[PDB]
Order: C-alpha cells, then sequence, then structure tokens
C-alpha cells in the first residue's frame, strides 16, 4: 500500500499528521544509545503500531511484548479514524539495555490523524471489486472502472446535470488547517480541456458555484466550508481529438506550510482520473426517436408521407428552419446522462443547437486547417470481424482515390472520428457515383434472424436479372416510368427496350463492379458471409463519366425500425403493379419489414436511441 | 485470405487483372440460361480454380468434374505467378442441360496476372514468422512487427543509412501499365511528418532520389524504370509528441483506368506501416562512451580528472565551445542503425550537432506554449514496479510544488517525455532545494548483486549517525574543512560544534525528510527495497529556506561504469584521512566501485550505451 516515513528524535518529542489508514514508517533521525539491546513501542488507543523485517512483507503487532533491537526492523504505524483534537493521540519508543530498569532513552511522536481523500463515481457497480483500483488510471473493458465526463459544447444557468461530481473529504481537526492547506490541481493541458466548480453555498444559487480550475487555473486552494466535505462540478470542454485521448487528471495534495523558517513539504496526494464520453454514431438499425425533416416549402407529400411513416413506427416527428448533408446525430453517453450530439459541419456562426433540435442536445464541430457532406459518413450494426469485436459499429467512409485531387473527408474529421476510437472506421470507394453518398448504394435494416440485420446493397446485376426473368415470361413489353404523371420529360422505356441497349447494359456492368469492390471491403470489415446481404435491384445511367440513378435509388431509403420510407421507383407496371415494388416486397417482407414507396423525383435525419452495449466495457 | 469479385458475361468474353495469390470471386451478371442443370468450369495451366459453398469455408479443385448447378456455390479462381503478356490466361464456365451435348451457355474470362506488393523491413527475424501478419499493423511486444523509421532531426548527402528502404515488386506485362497505374500515397497528417525519396538512377548519384512524398505531395504515380521493382527511402521528420501517436502509413494502389467513358476503379491495395522510433534517455548504470565538457577555462584540475576518470574507464573525451542543464543525450535504435540524439533547450539560433557532438547525432528541441534545466530530469535503471515492467527504467522528473507560481519543466517538455512511453515518468519533490535538480540528492551506481545497482540517497540522517559514533570515540574534536586551502570566508568547524548546532541538526531533520518523501516515491514507483538503497552522509544548510550543500555534494556524482567521480567533501580529518571520504568508500568499494574525490568547491554530461533490451519489444 502507501507508505510515509516520519523521523523521531530522542532528544525532544515530534509532531506529525498521518492521513487515515496510509502507513507510516517511524524511525529516529540518529543513533540509538549504546549498549541498545532491546525497543518496545507504545501507542494510545486508536493507533496501531505493527513491526516488519524491511526485507519481508507482512507484518505483527508489535505493542505486546520487548523486542530484540534490529536496525532491519521496520515500525509501522495507522491510524483509521480522523483525529478530534491537535496531537490527540502519540507514540513511544523506548529502547533498554538489560542492565538498568530504565529506557536508555526514548522517542515520542504526537500524532494527528485526517481523512482526506478525493472521489467520483468511478463506474463499479459490477467491474472491478472496490478499493481494489488504482485511482490514477481509467481502464477500459467489462472489468475496468473510472470516471466518465460529458461534453455538450466544443467549437474547435442549470446546466449542472450534465457535470460530474467530484468530492473531497477533509476530516479533521480545524486547527490544523490553519499550518496545513488543501490545493486542488490539474496539468495545464488537462486545464484548457474541462473546468471546475466548487460549491459555496446553498445548492439553488447559480453564482455560489465559483470557477476554481479552468483555463489559467492550474491549482485552488480549497476552503473548508461545508464542513467534512466539499462537492466540486467537473464540465468537459473539449471532445477527443487528433491531440487529446480522452483523460483528464484532477489531484488534491496536503502541504505542510507550518514551517516558517523552511519551505512547504507535501504530505499526502489523491487522484481522480475522468475520461471524456466519446462522440457515438447511430446506425440505422437502432430504434428511432425523433425524425428532423428541414428544408422543404410546397412539399406537402413528402412531409406528410415522413409523418405517416413516423406514426406508424411510433416516433416524434419534428420540423427545424441540409441536416442529413451537413449535420450528423450522434450521442455521448455516462451512468447518470445520456445526450444527443450534432456534428455540424456547414460545408458560418454560432447554431442554436438547444432550440432547432432540442433542450437536451449537444453540439460538436471542426474548422478545417486550410467535410462535403455528412453522406459520406454511415456506420454499421455491431459486427465482428477478424477475431475482433466491434459493439458499436464500424464508421463507413466514402473518400476519393488515391491521386485525386479533390477531398471529401477533410483530414480533421478523420482525425475526429478516429479519435472516438469507439468505431474504427472503414474506407469505402464512392468516386464512381455523381454525388458519391454511401447511402445511394448501401443500407441497413433490421432482421429478425442471422446477425439481426441484413445489410442492402444496390446491384445492377439483380435488376437484369429479375428484367430477363420477366421477359421470358412475356413482359418483356412492360414499360418503366409508367406510373408517372405524364410529364414532358419522363419518356416510357420498356424491358426489352432496357435488356437491348449495350451502351446502358455495359455501364451498369460496370457499376455492378464498382458495388462489388464495396461488397468485399464490406463482408472483410464487418464479418459479413453472404446471407447477410440482399441485392437490390436497381440500374444507374451515366451523369457522363459518373454514376447517377437510372430509376430513383431504391437502397437510399429512411429506415424507422421496421418501417422503411422506400423511393418509388416506377418501374414496369405487370398486372397493375410495379415488378420492382413487388420484387423488393418480396426480398424485405418475409423479415417483418413493411414497405412504404415514396414518391420521390429536403433533408431527413434521425435520433436513435443509443446502443444497449456500454462503450466503457468496450476494449478499442 | 483476401477476395475480389470479376463478373463474366454469358453474352461476351471478358477480360480481367488478377494480383498474385489474391482469390478471385467469378460470377456471371445475369441469370443462367434456362434448363440448366449443370455446370462446369475449365483453366489454362496456371490458374488454379475452386469452388466452395458460400455459407462454409474452404475449398476444393473445380476443374474435374461436372457439378450439379446451385447458385450458392462460388468459383474462386488464383493465379500464383505473373503473366509473360496480356491475356495470356483464361477461365471458362459452361453451363449444361442433360438433355443437349453442348453448353447451354458459357462465359470467357481473360486473365492477366500481376505481382504486386509494398514491402519495408517488418523486423520478423523471429517472433513471427509472418503468416497471419496484418500488414496495416504495428504491434508491440516481444512477438510483435512493424517497420521502424528514425528521425534526425526534429525542430518542433549520405542521408541514406538513416532512412528506411521500401521495395515496390510490380512484376507483370508492361502493356498492361498503359492503362493501369500504380498511385503510392499518404494521409496529409503523416504526409507532414515523413518524407520519402523514389531512387530514379543509379545508387550513387544525389539527385537521382527524387522527392515523390512530402508535406503536401500525399500521392505519387509510380514509373516503372527499374524493371521489376521500385526503391524508395523514408526519413521520419517529427518524433512522437502530444498529437502524434509515432504511426507512419503508406499505401500503393493499383488503379484501372482503362474503361474510357467510366472513371477509374480500384483492383488492389497494399500497405506499409512504420513506426518512429522513440527519444530514450540512458541511467548513469550504461556504460559510458564519451563524455563531454564544454565551458571552463582557467581550470585545469577539473578537465585533468575528468580526463583521467575517462581513461581509468576507457571512454572518450570531447571539449566543445550548459551542456548538461540545457542538452540531454538519450538515442533512437532501429534494427539497421543506433543515433545518440540530443535533446535541447536554452533556457536562440540553430545548434550545429554534427560537429560540436559528433557526425552521427541527432536533434530534437521544443518551443514552449507561451524547461528550466535538465538537472529536473533524471532516469532510472530497468525496473519492475507493481506488476509492471519498465525494461528501459523510468524518467524522474524534479517539478514545482502545487499551487506555486513557477514552473521548473514546461508543459511541451512533459508531453514529448510522456509522448516517447517507453519510459513511463515519475514526479518528485525539489522545491525544498536552492537549485532544484534531482542529482543533487539522488544518484545510480552499478551493483554485482541485487538488481546490478544501487540508489544512492543523500542523507543528513547517515551523517548525524556517522558523526555520532565518531564523537564516542573521541574524534568530536576533528575539524571539517581542514583540507581547504586557507581561503577567507572558509572557516573550520568540528564534530562536536556541528552536532550541537540546534538550528543546523534541525534544518536537516526536515531535508532529511524532505528526501524521505522521494525515498519511499522511489521505492513505491521503481519497486525498490531498502537493500537497494544506500544512504550518503550529506549535510545542507539554508540559502533562505532552501537547501544548499553544507559541504560537497556527494551524490552529485559522475558515474562512468565502475569509476566514480565524486566532488571532495573536506570533511572532519581523522588519523590524517577525511571520514567522510572513508564512509563513502566503505560503502561503495564493496560494490566494486573506484572512488575519485575531485575537488569541487562548468557542466558535464556522458554519452552511454543503449540499453541491451529492444524498445520495441515493450509493451507500454
Amino acid at each position: 500500500s502507501l507508505q510515509r516515513i516520519v523521523r523521531v528524535s530522542l532528544e525532544h518529542p515530534t509532531s506529525a499528521v498521518c492521513v487515515a489508514g496510509v502507513e507510516t514508517l517511524v524511525d529516529i533521525y540518529g543513533s540509538v544509545p549504546e549498549g541498545t539491546e532491546m525497543f518496545e513501542v507504545y501507542g494510545t488507543p486508536g493507533v496501531d503500531i505493527y513491526i516488519s523485517p524491511n526485507m519481508e512483507r507482512g507484518r505483527e503487532r508489535a505493542d505486546t511484548r520487548r523486542w530484540r533491537f534490529d536496525a532491519t526492523l521496520e515500525i509501522i504505524v495507522v491510524m483509521n479514524s480522523p483525529s478530534n483534537d491537535l496531537n490527540d493521540s502519540h507514540v513511544q519508543i523506548s529502547y533498554h539495555s538489560s542492565h538498568e530498569p530504565l529506557p536508555l532513552a526514548y522517542a515520542v511522536l504526537y500524532l494527528t490523524c485526517v481523512d482526506i481523500s478525493l472521489d467520483c463515481d468511478l463506474n463499479c457497480e459490477g467491474r472491478q471489486d472496490r478499493n481494489f483500483v488504482d485511482k490514477r488510471q481509467w481502464v477500459w473493458g467489462p472489468s475496468g472502472y473510472g470516471g466518465i465526463l460529458l461534453v455538450n459544447c466544443d467549437r474547435d444557468l442549470q446546466d449542472l446535470e450534465d457535470m460530474s461530481v467530484m468530492v473531497l473529504r477533509t476530516q479533521g481537526p480545524a486547527a490544523l488547517f490553519d499550518d496545513h492547506k488543501l490545493v486542488l490541481h490539474t496539468s495545464s493541458y488537462d486545464a484548457k480541456r474541462a473546468q471546475v466548480f466548487h460549491i459555496c453555498g446553498p445548492e439553488d444559487v447559480c453564482e455560489a458555484y465559483r470557477h476554481v480550475l479552468g483555463q489559467d487555473k492550474v491549482s485552488y486552494e480549497v476552503p473548508r466550508l461545508h464542513g467534512d466535505e466539499e462537492r466540486f462540478f467537473v464540465e468537459g470542454l473539449s471532445f477527443p481529438d487528433a491531440g487529446f485521448t480522452g483523460l483528464i487528471s484532477f489531484h488534491v495534495t496536503l502541504l505542510d506550510d507550518s514551517n516558517e523558517d523552511f519551505s512547504a513539504s507535501p504530505i499526502f496526494t489523491d487522484t481522480v482520473v475522468f475520461r471524456v464520453a466519446p462522440w457515438i454514431m447511430t446506425p440505422s438499425t437502432l430504434p428511432p426517436l425523433e425524425v428532423y425533416v428541414c428544408r422543404v416549402r410546397n412539399n406537402t407529400c413528402f412531409v406528410d408521407a415522413v409523418a405517416e411513416l413516423a406514426r406508424k413506427a411510433g416516433c416524434k416527428l419534428t420540423i427545424c428552419p441540409w441536416i442529413q448533408d451537413e449535420m450528423e446525430l450522434g450521442y455521448v453517453q455516462a451512468p447518470h446522462k445520456t445526450l444527443p450530439v450534432v456534428f455540424d459541419s456547414p460545408r458560418l456562426q454560432d447554431f442554436p443547437y438547444k432550440r432547432i433540435l432540442g433542450p437536451d442536445f449537444g453540439y460538436v464541430t471542426r474548422e478545417p486547417r486550410d467535410l462535403d457532406s455528412f453522406g459520406n459518413l454511415e456506420v454499421s450494426p455491431p459486427v465482428v470481424a477478424n477475431g475482433k469485436e466491434y459493439p458499436l459499429g464500424r464508421i463507413l467512409i466514402g473518400g476519393n482515390l488515391p491521386g485525386s485531387s479533390g477531398r471529401r473527408v477533410t483530414q480533421v474529421v478523420r482525425d475526429f472520428l478516429h479519435a472516438q476510437k469507439v468505431q474504427p472506421p472503414v474506407e469505402l470507394f464512392v468516386d464512381w457515383l455523381a454525388v458519391g453518398h454511401v447511402d445511394e448504394f448501401l443500407s441497413f435494416v433490421p432482421a429478425p434472424d442471422g446477425k439481426g440485420f441484413r445489410m442492402l446493397l444496390a446491384s445492377p446485376g439483380a435488376c437484369f436479372k429479375l428484367f430477363q426473368e420477366k421477359q421470358k415470361c412475356g413482359h418483356g413489353r412492360a414499360l418503366l416510368f409508367q406510373g408517372v404523371v405524364d410529364d414532358e420529360q419522363v419518356k416510357t422505356i420498356s424491358i426489352n427496350q432496357v435488356l437491348s441497349n449495350k451502351d446502358l447494359i455495359n455501364y451498369n456492368k460496370f457499376v455492378q463492379s464498382c458495388i462489388d469492390w464495396n461488397r468485399e471491403v464490406l463482408k472483410r470489415e464487418l464479418g459479413l458471409a453472404e446471407c447477410d446481404i440482399i441485392d437490390i435491384p436497381q440500374l444507374f445511367k451515366t451523369e457522363r463519366k459518373k454514376a447517377t440513378a437510372f430509376f430513383p435509388d431504391l437502397v437510399n431509403m429512411l429506415v424507422l425500425g421496421k418501417h422503411l420510407g422506400i423511393p418509388k421507383p416506377f418501374g414496369p407496371i405487370i398486372n397493375g403493379c410495379c415488378c420492382l415494388e413487388e420484387k423488393v416486397r418480396s426480398l424485405l417482407e418475409p423479415l417483418g419489414l413493411h414497405c412504404t414507396f415514396i414518391d420521390d423525383f429536403a433533408g431527413t435525419n434521425v435520433c436513435r436511441k443509443p446502443f444497449s452495449f456500454k462503450w466503457w466495457n468496450m476494449v478499442p
């Protein structure tokens, strides 16, 4: 355990402070008297005294017999309860010889015990057998521990509910603190990443929580106002980034400043270590809570369809004065509160997130060092791949090909995503698309069996097979885009005409290969097999040299639990029904999913429930 | 292993590129002909063809029988040797029914095999015998792997010996590279931490190594000049710091840009991962190679004594136009070269290190964000503490007390030291000293037994005991400072007069307690027992509330192997001999150490051999 040396003198008594539970090694400054053969030790009640050979572990009570003198023996003193008054306990070491009855000499040590401890919620409910916890460490995993700090605003009232509580216990005689001081401190590095408010009055006044640790404040002398304990409120100010691993440490040090002719000296130090909760993305397989549609007027059809879908799913709907391309809705999590946090990047000014999104919403942003769209960013369901477990899924980044002059995801955003460390990113090939969003060829829907989900991929090959099957069944003259309402630039085309267009078929073969590259990347990096993948029939055309959807992109869907909002494809009408819609239904309805095809020919984002898996139980 | 999908067509042949050893999954775009019941696969010699159920692992040869058609079966194609000409191999898949003898249809795939690999020295002499080695990872420990990059200059010819070699093998038909391109690339983050030169000519010209990857250069199209392989030389530009963990990655990507009217697409990617070698401090227990004396004139005694000590130790001596307070001599290590590196902090201009220190010397510096002296920094021998092993020792940092207005070690230096990560630092209490250097109370000397060393601590208590013993033996009137040459303000003082000075004895008792704090810190953090510690008798006096040596500081010694240069203490002369020198000899000579007491009533730094333990085998 912890040990501290206190020296005593044969010539005069000594006074010292011992922290409750800390072992005090007591020894004299000079030499024992000549002729010393034996020694005895005594303590007042409440003072535990042990002896131990300095080369052996373990100890035994020392106050019950006369010992043979041996310089290699150590005298250990422990007090477990704080003193009521200064120097209310003492220890005496008496050195003896067999020739005279009185001690040759003796040393007296007066003792004042204080109980000093700096503690936070270590989140050790059932994780690491409390009291065998190194308070200087933060340990990941299902057998770890450590305090958690939430950051609800990072641009680089009664907000106390989001802060983390830090308690300083200072039991002891008040007069001691006339010559001893408690210093709460943190490094300047950590200081510019978090701040601390000390409550100096009732819990109802807003100006009683005084800012004691902050940017330039790296140390603070604690006044003992509220008797035996002082409460502090820690507020995180920065998410983990390329230069910040997320750990924040606070220390308290008891300093002996009684010697006016000497300098101050430390007697005891305690430490609390927080980890900033990372920003976590939510895949489309998590249950929805609120759907956000942002920028459309004169588009009551879209709003009404999204509202009907949300009512069928059971989640609320909110309209705000785009939200899916310049914003991503994640969350931060602590044992005491879960906060949704929006990551913003407007391809500006201070965004009012507490009113547009909600009162319990956080905000994080990153300015470039010199993102195109958050459609370049998705995240997978929980997966296992290459022996490594990813209980919060993996972020999916659609970047640009090596050697290209343009960049889709700036370096600062990639650094932020990797610094969250809980959703290790996977790079995808999207340069073949005209826009280049991951959702244009990829989607995740919940499923009752297998891995609990299916990965949907746009597939020109599946559409080839569907059209060949329909042609063999005598429906080759069925017309695509027949269900559209007679527009001047919407010309119908038959299954035969599509299958006979060599340029279109060859281009869709190329697009299928482009998607196959990502298919194998995802199978390797998400540990997926073919039975986890559903190929959605989807054709593409060339917005010259880049791909765009031939008919509305079926996989670019809105997933609200088991209810799907799917763009209406306007495919070939066979027996008065769209065979593309029928194929999608035959593929997805067996999974218990409900398909709603919405007429699509401006942005939608969903706030979802967090993962059931707690991020601090992960081992990255 | 790695798998890539290549689609074929029943209507026309397909041409594709396969990387040697990579599994190619072959499947058609559309549907098989109606009536398909069976299939066969054939390949030209050198093309391995297997089948595998897509839900099962493992494979078996597919070209020896007629199979029943089953859509869940996968056809796997492997080529292990590069092609000599384009499309020199092919595979045919024929679909059959039992009714007609000819295939209902067939698909032809022409194949060109290329062998592409980006490789570095993975330092896999043993520990792994690479067959499960992820080239995208750098693994610590005695069973790890990964490239190592050396940095010989960090301010934030034939330099090929310090660079790391990276080889790109590109075997294949030349005509393929008329439509396919090799792109060597790295992230901008890594780009501004390292550079890469491509050799584009003979190995004797200095302008043939063209700068191909650098600060703004994140991608480079590789020309195949030297036939089957190209050589690149990687030079690290930044040590690990608070914002750089030390990993540098390079990738090569083969891009298909043959398909006109389409966009380029990736076919293969390979990766090399380097770790920058950290800066490592050398404790005084490591063997010396060269002693550096810097700044003194008119003191031939100091230079002559250091030269005699170095001659007895066997190490060179060098004088240069301070070196221990503003510079620290560590080293960086790779399997191919070990470089001593100076960390500089001039309490200026570009310091010429290759001439003042030596040709094989590196340089590191850190500007403050707004250290007092490198005497605030020491390092321990290898230790084991709290179950954790520290095979390169632990750095010792003498900082200021919490709440003090001054700082001894700036935050940038602490961040650098912690970011090296291989010598986890320990904080020590030095504010009680007038100067505040760790060496004023601490030293490490080699020892033949125990842990292989002894930690020496200045100890007023040991001097108390020595003087009490000498007084009891009748030598109380022996005079300190009798060996002085009768200079002004240098008054002799007897053992009795020292022991009878209550203020001096009390102040040295306080100093002993200040040292005891560090004694317990070091015992805990270095896993030391009392048998590892030697208390050197040392008295202190007060420079106005701060400690300075009463007589010359014995523990502030120069350790050259088993030869010790110890400041001459000028202690009490008993029987014509200094009893302090005699006590130090009785303490240290049994360890096989040779004590030379040097008149010290100028800076000295030592360049030492590196640790025998290789840093990459550590698990931090």
